[PDB]
DNA sequence: AAGACGTGGAC
DNA sequence: TGTCCAGTCT
């Protein structure tokens, strides 16, 4: 399975590839602005390229990189620790992850996972793809 | 179960 | 230049 390309260009829609970067994206989004967020993502992937890199990074490099998106001490901090569980605890679903709640695990299960039937999201973009898949998967 | 984490954009 | 505001945690 792989998510189709819709017309409101969710990050999400690139990254489902790899569940990771996706989890990343979603974290980034956290009470920020897109606007803001969304370049400041990409050099992050570019410093960080994976789950193995992160969970070895200082927060005090991720924080240098996250001020000015405000949430950048915590922030950092979740993101190491989140990449650590993703690679080292075992799950299901990153809900069971540190720093994922209801809004990164929708993602993960509209996109890295066909569930998109069984997900009833709470976030905007989100609702827009998905009314948007439930309007139009018979077509594909 | 309530804060609390936060900057710069929009205005 | 002041307020408002863009999930998940403890
Ligand atoms: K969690």
């Amino acid at each position: 399975w792989t998510p189709p390309r819709s017309p409101f260009n969710l990050v999400q829609e690139t990254l489902f590839h790899d569940p990771w970067k996706l989890l990343i994206a979603t974290i980034f989004l956290n009470r920020t602005s897109g606007k803001m967020a969304i370049p400041v993502l990409w050099k992050f992937l570019e410093k960080y390229p994976s789950a193995e890199v992160a969970r070895t990074a200082d927060w005090r490099d991720v924080s240098e990189l996250l001020k000015p998106l405000g949430l950048y001490d915590l922030r950092a901090k979740t993101i190491v620790k989140f990449s650590d569980e993703y690679l080292t605890k075992q799950w299901k679903y990153p809900i069971e992850l540190h720093g994922i709640g209801k809004y990164g695990n929708d993602s993960y299960r509209i996109f890295c996972v066909n569930e998109w039937k069984q997900v009833h999201p709470e976030d905007h973009k989100l609702n827009k793809y998905h009314d948007w898949l439930w309007e139009n998967h018979e077509k594909l």
